[PDB]
């Protein structure tokens, strides 16, 4: 499923990601638009072996079973593929988890990379929360 940028915005608030360790909803928003463009079934093989899944592209070495990265370790103790349900819940509870890891959002690379230091707020602009 595409989600619409204000329909996502919905569904992380009601999910609890506003704020959750400190980031604003407009740090989520935008870092789902950068990693998947708003698809749920959005895949990326790394050069390592190594798959990201879904709306907020979650490794598959460390956090999801996918059957195929060996030396994985699924922290979040879920299959890669209940990572790109339209339901977004799965891929929100393991979210919650890799940025309480210690390093913050900087695990994204594209949110370090594009959504960091920029207006956020801009990403849930003219949203009905």
């Amino acid at each position: 499923k595409v989600f619409g940028r204000c329909e996502l915005a919905a569904a992380m608030k009601r999910h609890g990601l506003d704020n959750y360790r400190g980031y604003s909803l407009g740090n989520w928003v935008c870092a789902a638009k950068f990693e998947s463009n708003f698809n749920t079934q959005a895949t990326n093989r790394n050069t390592d072996g190594s798959t990201d899944y879904g709306i907020l592209q979650i490794n598959s070495r460390w956090w999801c079973n996918d059957g195929r990265t060996p030396g994985s370790r699924n922290l979040c103790n879920i299959p890669c593929s209940a990572l790109l349900s339209s339901d977004i819940t799965a891929s929100v509870n393991c979210a919650k988890k890799m940025v309480s890891d210690g390093n913050g959002m900087n695990a994204w690379v594209a949110w370090r990379n594009r959504c960091k230091g920029t207006d956020v707020q801009a990403w849930i602009r003219g949203c009905r929360l």
